[PDB]
DNA sequence: CGATAACTCGTATAATGTATGCTATACGAAGTTATC
DNA sequence: GGATAACTTCGTATAGCATACATTATACGAAGTTATC
DNA sequence: CGATAACTCGTATAATGTATGCTATACGAAGTTATC
DNA sequence: GGATAACTTCGTATAGCATACATTATACGAAGTTATC
């Protein structure tokens, strides 16, 4: 059809109005799909219905998380509503499956992880740790930790702060401002304000590294085997650094995680966003301040990061031990 | 013509869908095909003007609004599910709905809920079957623990099983909860009961012998006699764990009116809600209230309690200065 | 057409879907324009552009308000639209000249009025007025009023009030429960609790009206000439007469309501919530709680209700002053 | 008024409908009319310049000018505007809007995405908080100049009834009035809005009310109550009474300019927008006031008329009263 | 018995929620006009 | 006649506020309607 | 010249609201089955 | 033998929970890259 090729044309062209992560997950169904479909003899498009319906129960069998299908679905949805075509879980044939894989592997025992917190504990703990410390890296990484925790920004976010979205409250208290997170992207944005304590961590990696220098200069950058601080303006500390910044701090305390194989065996980039979550919660927050903390709207992942305490616990606990 | 391969693809993956959804779904066909086959409509592809009818009638009746909704609602599926437009999409059906709830609203139909169980309950009864040494009275004394100590479901506790209990450092012993029919469960996993909940609970895996197999699921039958009869392969039904309330409260009250009213003796949640208002009374932030009982819709939670004195309002307030 | 007769007769069939105000109105409009419709020469359904934009401009000649023309010109829409045919206000003609009476009519001056505000202040003085008298009619009307200052609750509300929605805090107040308003209409309703003063006041009511020898009673009744109240359960009192009774207690603490033909001359059956809302709105109560008290989601329509203290005022003069 | 529909592109029923707007013109504010005219100019001659039929829009050639408008700098608000006035013009005449087709829709996300990115950001009015009137009333207090009179009055107006520089303009002589406490109480009538949210009466403090006076008793505005409240004062000094023309909101934007150059000197150089007071500043001010001195959002939101929170939300976001949970942790 | 207190009709008009389309402000520069 | 203070008008760049939409309620003078007086 | 600290890339999976479509409880009553 | 105690299995009436939708972001082990030591 003209139009559809056109619908596509359309797409591609100003795929930039696109997450870039939404392109790269785009592309890797697409080309997962496209070997399914050559491997068994299947027109990958426009998709056939019982086809879909026969590479999702293929995900189900590769061991996959529920999750990850939901994705795989996912993408060739777009791909199809985007086109301007009906899309393959219009279908009853694929809606179905779909729930049935869900439905099924839940009983089976699979669940959803979900990052390893990093409370105020830990965040007491790695201060006095490195506090002292004069190395830039050590200083760096406290005041990264600290916004981390502080904040419950993405690590994606904190790696896109620059010194001039930074100002200060009247009375002293450092103040973030964040442009684009990840469900909002306009001019307004909103200012994410610092601790009188962790606004001190931060001066303090401002100056020790000099990043001062150019208001467009990053806020956190790269420190090399020296210890000197990379300031750039154009290049910002990939994300992968940041989560390596807690693995570290994990190991630091911990050492070598164990063999299993599992993910978050060690903090990783969102355990300071749950952590907090689970710290303000259980100081008795309100769900409105929780929420307005995190830059959410909802409260279910707010709920989904509880489970609070375990040994003496409290809640039902402390209230029957009158 | 084409809604005979569609079932097909339907009944092909019925997995996606619980066993208690699939039963209500017949359970409706039933009514709509009965009704229908009296009136005489053809039954499947309903029109939307017999569904209207229908619907009058399930109102003449005297069912819920609620209920309705389900009818309809299953009807819907049914259609969707077999590649048919739903008559919850016509014009007739949809002015019908509309028309019966403002008309059932008014005339006082209202939505009602458990009974709280709540704390001073869980004592009177506590005592008077704290000295008793009935097997049987045992148990039910200790499930009427664990149940406002985690503000579990009844299903959830069915299935709990002695392959979970373990103890505390100092003294409490923590519930492993897996297979938990939820994917992105914004509950718990892991519940701990108190000392005196932890006591009853100890008291009962002796008393019952459940130990001897892991597999073994925690609560289950007793005969006329009073032996623990222990399984792994069957759980203690939620019909019987229903009662399990049931029987306490008309131990303490007595017996039931004779009309016909819901909810007249305490009953599954009977447990989560006074639980609920207990923790309200205490002072505890309502999302520490809702991971508790593992809520997520706080208007639920803001229901249990509706009627506290902690939440009548500022007015109120403003009133007495 | 015939599929258009059909739809409008699907309309009328279930019109008890729609509110009863609804459809005095849908009537008492089409009355209005197929009168001006048939003197004119003109059709009156389909209506013309043309033919509604010289009617609408009819309606603002005769000095009707702006509120009151955006109804006709509103219902006559719903007429159309419900019968699935395009609404007179989907053509260019008809919804500029709407959007221009209004301007053209604000700019002259015209304004909307407001309920007259029957605020604390008043309550304490018409209570202590008759608080004493044992008078049957004069405890009602103290009740009433205590009531409708308390709950915000509008007076068709107030009026359904059945004996059997009352109940108690574990405390000593009443939890009178409302299942239909004007926003909703559900099986859940919700719950409006009274303070002790006004628990008071309404108690003895209920005993010395004979109200509570029957719960399907609705909570107020009417009073004969002589002083006993009339307890039903198919008959509510009319709003009308709940609008009186506001009428009447102004009558008595301020006379005779200067004849001007002038609207909200006196209080009226919205007294109340406009009242309510400004005294909460002076004392500093949330805009959360200021919502809940008058289950409103929107800070409009309270702020509208605002314009605060006169004379001295304050806010900022406070401020100033200092 | 309008560019040139077309003899020949310009056809049929859209004629009609361009004919019905303007015969209701008075469905505008004279504002929205500049704006619709300014975007129409502004496109026709990108159209002109690059070869291209103005009207109706071609999406393709919408989506090259969006693109332009974005490269010129333009701020994401601004190429939005135009978008809407482009989308106006059309939807107001019977033709389907652009934004209405696919490939205009994705350049507009586009762009404001790859914008927010650049790190572009709202700007908002320099705050004219308490303390800055007290510095610039203790400094023009002495003057017996009779523009100085007048502005210390406007400001003080200006910053204690919150009212828009457009509603102080409308003030006439007529409408203040004397309150029991011996302080003044200007009405405000005839705004826009059918509902008006801020409200009818606003009262001056005792001693906003001596600099109104003072300037009433210089100007000579009361020797008719129709006359408003502020006026010219030429080149000699001598105030200039009217009542069938107010100042321009040009000249009260340069009132807040200039006792802003009188404190702080010459303004800057870049071509920055926001660098000295203007006639939106008292109400940002005020509003921080407010929030510090601890007043509840609805009764400060009525202080100035507001109704959608986000706003002095946004006027308050930087004060320690707004901080956040996460802070009153860590700070215990 | 008739006069009264105390309560159905019809037209006019407010209320209810909020994304965004309309409506202000910002501000350099050009044009006016009464005064130095 | 010039130059100039102090505006007014303009036009384009942006910030900010209030309305269309689909009903649902109230406001109020008049009639009409019963039990008491 | 290496060795080493400190930092693209591809598949797999979590995170964002929430209205209403599932899901689970209520409960009388009819089948069960080892005891009394 | 017959009569239960204490449960199951059932079907229909109601309450209450969690997911589909359309992107957008994080997890993390491996491979590649660059100043320093
Ligand atoms: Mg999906
Ligand atoms: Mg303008
Ligand atoms: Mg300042
Ligand atoms: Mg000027
Ligand atoms: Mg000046
Ligand atoms: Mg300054
Ligand atoms: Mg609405
Ligand atoms: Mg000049
Ligand atoms: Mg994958
Ligand atoms: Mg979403």
């Amino acid at each position: 059809s003209d139009e559809v090729r056109k619908n596509l044309m359309d797409m591609f062209r100003d795929r930039q109005a696109f997450s870039e992560h939404t392109w790269k997950m785009l592309l890797s169904v697409c080309r997962s799909w496209a070997a399914w479909c050559k491997l068994n003899n299947r027109k990958w498009f426009p998709a056939e219905p019982e086809d879909v319906r026969d590479y999702l129960l293929y995900l189900q069998a590769r061991g996959l998380a529920v999750k990850t299908i939901q994705q795989h679905l996912g993408q060739l949805n777009m791909l199809h509503r985007r086109s301007g075509l009906p899309r393959p879980s219009d279908s009853n044939a694929v809606s179905l499956v779909m729930r049935r894989i869900r439905k099924e592997n839940v009983d089976a025992g699979e669940r959803a992880k979900q990052a390893l917190a990093f409370e105020r504990t830990d965040f007491d703990q790695v201060r006095s740790l490195m506090e002292n410390s004069d190395r830039c890296q050590d200083i760096r990484n406290l005041a990264f930790l600290g916004i981390a925790y502080n904040t419950l920004l993405r690590i994606a976010e904190i790696a896109r702060i620059r010194v001039k979205d930074i100002s200060r409250t009247d009375g002293g208290r450092m103040l973030i401002h964040i442009g684009r997170t990840k469900t909002l992207v306009s001019t307004a944005g909103v200012e994410k304000a610092l601790s009188l304590g962790v606004t001190k961590l931060v001066e303090r990696w401002i100056s020790v590294s000099g990043v001062a220098d150019d208001p467009n200069n990053y806020l956190f950058c790269r420190v090399r085997k020296n210890g000197v601080a990379a300031p750039s303006a154009t290049s910002q500390l990939s994300t992968r650094a940041l989560e390596g910044i807690f693995e570290a701090t994990h190991r630091l305390i911990y050492g070598a995680k164990d063999d299993s194989g599992q993910r978050y065996l060690a903090w990783s980039g969102h355990s300071a966003r749950v952590g907090a979550a689970r710290d303000m919660a259980r100081a008795g927050v309100s769900i409105p301040e929780i929420m307005q903390a995190g830059g959410w709207t909802n409260v279910n992942i707010v709920m989904n990061y509880i489970r609070n305490l375990d040994s003496e616990t409290g809640a039902m606990v402390r209230l029957l031990e009158d």
